C-alpha cells in the first residue's frame, strides 16, 4: 500500500505469542492483557534502547476488546482492563515517543469471539483514528466467502486512508484465501502495507521450520511483490522466549533480514536475557533488514541438508543466509562458489566478506575465482554480508 | 545381567550423536573419529571435574574400526586413524582413572558397514577383554532372523563373562525384537546391564519427545523390569549441544534422571556452555539418578498439555517432574493434592519440597492436606524432590 509508509520492514512488539489471550487478572495479573501491561512495556522499549534500535510500534492483538460495542455503536476496550481507554493510552506510548498499534477483525469476530467490524468499518477507522492510532492488525476470522472478505480488506483499507490518520494497514487477507485459488498479490499489494501467508507460530523449531519451508516452496508467487509499501510478513519473533536453541533464534533472526519481513517480537522484555536482546538489536542485522531497497531474499539452493539464502542490498552489497538444516551431529562444513553467488554480480571481480553473525567476523577479499568455506551448526545460521570492489 | 555391574545407571560419554561417523580426518579433522580425539576427550573427563561428578566411561561407537580382520582373524582398529591400536589408548584411559568402551555389531556389519561380530563372538569377546576393555556396545545391524538375533546377544553375554574381565555389557537388542514380538525383559535382563528400546535421538527436541511419548505409552512392560544390574536406556544425553533450547535441556536431564537412564553425553566438553556443564553435572540431580534404590519413575497423569512424572527414591524420599507441553505462550501454572502424589505416601504427614530445577529453591514444608502450585515454561520441566517428616 503506497501511503508512504512502510518504506521498509515495519519494527515493533505484538503481544500475541507471549501472552495470548490471558484474560484472568486476578491469579495471573502480570501475563494478563491490561494497559497496565503495555504501559510497562511501552516504558521499557525505551528503557534498555529498544526504540533506538528500530522498533518503535507496539501493538496490540486479539483480546483487548470488551464484550461489545457502545450506545454510540462503536467498539470499546474492556472496562476492567482498559479502564481509561485506548485514547489515552496511546498518549502515554506517544508521550514516550513510540506509536500504537491495534488488532480488529473483518467478519462477525475476532479470532477471539470478540466484536467484529463486519458492516462498521468506515466507522471503527474513525474511531481508531481518532484514538490516536498508529497500525491496524486486520485479522480474518469468520465470514462467508472471499466476497465478503476481499471486500472487507479493500474496504477498510480506504476507510483509513479516508480517515487522514497515517495508519500502517497489516492485513492476513492472503492466508485465509488459501487454499480456495492463490491470491492477487499485486492487488494484495496496493491494499496492505504487509499480509500473512503462512499459519500462527509457536515459540518452536517445527513451527519456524515449516514457515521457511513454506516461504521457500513459493517465492515464485510472493518474494517478487515485495518492496517498500509492501512486504510479506512470516510472523512474529519469537527470539528471547524458550522453545528455541542459540543456534536456532540465531536463524530465524538471520532469515527474517533476509526475507524483509516485518520485525515483531513477541516477548517480555521485562525478562529477556542478555545473549538475546544482544541478537534481538544487532545494528548491523537490522540494517540489513531495514535496508532501503526493499528486495526480499529468497532461497537460492537446496540439498545435502542445506539451505543457502540470499537478498541484493543497496550499493551493490549482498546479504547471504547458511542454514544447516541437520538434526544431529555437530558443525558440517559447507563450501560454495564465490562466483555463482550473488547472481554472479557481487564478487565480479573483488568481493569482501564480513560473518555478521553468529560472530561477526571479518573475512577477506573474494575473487570471483575465489572459492568460499564455512562451517554450520545443526538448526543453526551464517549470515555473511558482501561488498563489491566498485 | 547380574555380573555386579551397573548396580547403578552407567554413567558416560558416548561419542555417536556428537560426531556420528565422521572420517575426513583430511578436511574434518576435529569431528574426525581418531584415538587422538579420545584422548584429549578423556584428559577433559578429569579436568573440568566430569569424573568427580559420576561420568566415568568414556566410549567408542561404530566407525572405530578398520576395514576387516587380520591375518589370526580378530579385529584391528583403523591402522590411520588408530595407529595404536587400541590397548595402548586404554592405559591413557585407565591412567586417567577412567573406564574405556568400544563398540560392536552381532551380525556381519555394524551398522556402519564394518566388520561385524557373526561367528566371531568368542574371538572378539576375549580380544576386547584383552585390550582392557570396560564396557562394550553390542549393537545389531545386519542379521537374518531373530534366531541369529537373541543367540548373538545372549551367546556373546556368556562370551564375556568367561573371559574374565568385567564388563558392562550394553544391548540394543530390544530395538531389534520389534517389528516380530514384545520382548521378554525377563530374559534380556539376565543378558544386559542395560539395553535400547526406541529409535536414535537426533539434536532436537522431537526426537526427545517422541522418545518420552513413547516410554510414556509403555511403562507397562518396561518401566517395572528395571533396577540395579539391568536399566531402561532411552539414549545418549544431546545437552551442551545446540539443537536443545534451556528448557529443552533441562527437560532431558530431569527426566533421565525420573526414568533412571544411562547417562551418557554426546558432546564435545571442549566447547560445551558453561550454563550447560553446570547442568549436567549438578550433584542433586546426578543423585536422583544414581538412586542406589533403583526404581525408575513414570508418568502419572496426562491432560492439558501437562505430564507428570515422579519415581520413588530411597528413605521415602520422591522426585517429581513436570513437564509444560505447551509449545506456545508462556509459563502455565499447575497446582496439585500434595497428597495424591507419592501414592499418597510421602507427603504423610510433612512433606519437605526443595525445587531441585531448574533452579534448586528450597521450598517450605508441605502437610498431607497441602496444595503445591507451580508455574513451569513452555517445553521446560520442574523437578522437585519430597522428604517425608514430621515437623
Ligand atoms: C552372514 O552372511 C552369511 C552369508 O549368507 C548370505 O547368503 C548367502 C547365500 C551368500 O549370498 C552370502 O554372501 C550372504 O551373506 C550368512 O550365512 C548363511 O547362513 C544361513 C543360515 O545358516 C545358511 O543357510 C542355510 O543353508 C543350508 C545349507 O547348508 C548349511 O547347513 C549345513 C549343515 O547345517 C552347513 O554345513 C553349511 O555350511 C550351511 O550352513 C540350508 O539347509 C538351509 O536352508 C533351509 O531351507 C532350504 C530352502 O529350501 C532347504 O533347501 C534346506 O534344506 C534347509 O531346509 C539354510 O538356508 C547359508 O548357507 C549361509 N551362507 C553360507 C555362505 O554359508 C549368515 O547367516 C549371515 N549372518 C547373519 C547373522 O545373518
Ligand atoms: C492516501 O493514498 C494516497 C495515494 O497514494 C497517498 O499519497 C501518497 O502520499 C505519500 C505521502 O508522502 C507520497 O509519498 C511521497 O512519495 C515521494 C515519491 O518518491 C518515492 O519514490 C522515490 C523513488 O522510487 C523514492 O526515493 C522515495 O522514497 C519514494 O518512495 C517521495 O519522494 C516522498 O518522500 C519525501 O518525504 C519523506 C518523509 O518526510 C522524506 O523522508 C523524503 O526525503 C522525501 O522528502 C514521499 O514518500 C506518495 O507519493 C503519494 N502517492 C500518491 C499516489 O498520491 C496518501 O498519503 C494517503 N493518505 C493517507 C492519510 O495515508
Ligand atoms: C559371571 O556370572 C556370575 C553369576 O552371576 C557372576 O557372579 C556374581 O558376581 C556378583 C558380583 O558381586 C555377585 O553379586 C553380589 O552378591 C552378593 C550376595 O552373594 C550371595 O547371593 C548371590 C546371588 O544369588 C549368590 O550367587 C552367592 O552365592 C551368595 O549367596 C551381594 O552381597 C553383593 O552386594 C553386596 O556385597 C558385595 C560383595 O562384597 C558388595 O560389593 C556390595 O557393595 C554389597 O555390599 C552383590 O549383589 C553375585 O552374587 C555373583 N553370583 C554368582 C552366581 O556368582 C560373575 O561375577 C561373572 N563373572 C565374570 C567374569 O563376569
Ligand atoms: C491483479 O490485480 C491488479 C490490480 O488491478 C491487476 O492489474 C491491473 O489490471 C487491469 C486490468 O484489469 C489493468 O488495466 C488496463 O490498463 C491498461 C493501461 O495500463 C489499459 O490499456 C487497459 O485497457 C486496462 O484498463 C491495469 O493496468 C493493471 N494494473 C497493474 C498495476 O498491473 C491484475 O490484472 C490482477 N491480476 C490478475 C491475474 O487478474
Ligand atoms: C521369559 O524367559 C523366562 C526364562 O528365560 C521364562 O521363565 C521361566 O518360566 C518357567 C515356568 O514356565 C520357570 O520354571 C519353573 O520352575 C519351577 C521350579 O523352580 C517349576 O516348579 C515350575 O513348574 C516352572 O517350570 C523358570 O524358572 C522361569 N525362568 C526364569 C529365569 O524365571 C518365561 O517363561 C519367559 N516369558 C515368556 C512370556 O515367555
Ligand atoms: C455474518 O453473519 C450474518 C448472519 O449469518 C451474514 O448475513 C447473511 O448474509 C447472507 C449473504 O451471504 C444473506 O443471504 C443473509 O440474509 C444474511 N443474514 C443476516 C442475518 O444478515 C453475514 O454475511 C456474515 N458476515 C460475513 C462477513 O460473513
Ligand atoms: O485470535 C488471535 C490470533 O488470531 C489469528 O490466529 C492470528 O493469525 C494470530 O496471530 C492472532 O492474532
Ligand atoms: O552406527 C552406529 C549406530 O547404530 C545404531 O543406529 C544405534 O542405534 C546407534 O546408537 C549407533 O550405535
Amino acid at each position: 500500500l503506497d501511503n508512504g509508509l512502510a518504506r521498509t520492514p515495519t519494527m515493533g512488539w505484538l503481544h500475541w505469542e507471549r501472552f495470548m489471550c490471558n484474560l484472568d487478572c486476578q491469579e495471573e495479573p502480570d501475563s494478563c492483557i491490561s494497559e497496565k501491561l503495555f504501559m510497562e512495556m511501552a516504558e521499557l522499549m525505551v528503557s534498555e534502547g529498544w526504540k533506538d534500535a528500530g522498533y518503535e510500534y507496539l501493538c496490540i492483538d486479539d483480546c483487548w476488546m470488551a464484550p461489545q460495542r457502545d450506545s454510540e455503536g462503536r467498539l470499546q476496550a474492556d472496562p476492567q482492563r482498559f479502564p481509561h481507554g485506548i485514547r489515552q493510552l496511546a498518549n502515554y506510548v506517544h508521550s514516550k515517543g513510540l506509536k500504537l498499534g491495534i488488532y480488529a477483525d473483518v467478519g462477525n469476530k475476532t479470532c477471539a469471539g470478540f466484536p467484529g467490524s463486519f458492516g462498521y468499518y468506515d466507522i471503527d477507522a474513525q474511531t481508531f483514528a481518532d484514538w490516536g492510532v498508529d497500525l491496524l492488525k486486520f485479522d480474518g476470522c469468520y465470514c462467508d466467502s472471499l466476497e465478503n472478505l476481499a471486500d472487507g480488506y479493500k474496504h477498510m483499507s480506504l476507510a483509513l486512508n479516508r480517515t487522514g490518520r497515517s495508519i500502517v494497514y497489516s492485513c492476513e487477507w492472503p492466508l485465509y484465501m488459501w487454499p480456495f485459488q492463490k491470491p492477487n498479490y499485486t492487488e494484495i499489494r496496493q491494499y496492505c502495507n504487509h499480509w500473512r501467508n503462512f499459519a500462527d507460530i509457536d515459540d518452536s523449531w517445527k513451527s519456524i521450520k515449516s514457515i521457511l519451508d513454506w516461504t521457500s516452496f513459493n517465492q515464485e508467487r510472493i518474494v517478487d511483490v515485495a518492496g517498500p509499501g509492501g512486504w510479506n510478513d512470516p510472523d512474529m519473533l519469537v527470539i528471547g522466549n524458550f522453545g528455541l536453541s542459540w543456534n536456532q533464534q540465531v536463524t530465524q533472526m538471520a532469515l527474517w533480514a533476509i526475507m524483509a519481513a516485518p520485525l515483531f517480537m513477541s516477548n517480555d522484555l521485562r525478562h529477556i536475557s542478555p545473549q538475546a536482546k544482544a541478537l534481538l538489536q544487532d545494528k548491523d542485522v537490522i540494517a540489513i533488514n531495514q535496508d532501503p531497497l526493499g528486495k526480499q531474499g529468497y532461497q537460492l539452493r537446496q540439498g545435502d541438508n542445506f539451505e543457502v539464502w540470499e537478498r541484493p542490498l543497496s550499493g551493490l552489497a549482498w546479504a547471504v543466509a547458511m542454514i544447516n538444516r541437520q538434526e544431529i551431529g555437530g558443525p558440517r562444513s559447507y563450501t560454495i562458489a564465490v562466483a555463482s553467488l550473488g547472481k554472479g554480480v557481487a564478487c565480479n571481480p573483488a568481493c569482501f566478506i564480513t560473518q555478521l553473525l553468529p560472530v561477526k567476523r571479518k573475512l577477506g577479499f573474494y575473487e570471483w575465482t575465489s572459492r568460499l568455506r564455512s562451517h554450520i551448526n545443526p538448526t543453526g545460521t551464517v549470515l555473511l554480508q558482501l561488498e563489491n570492489t566498485m
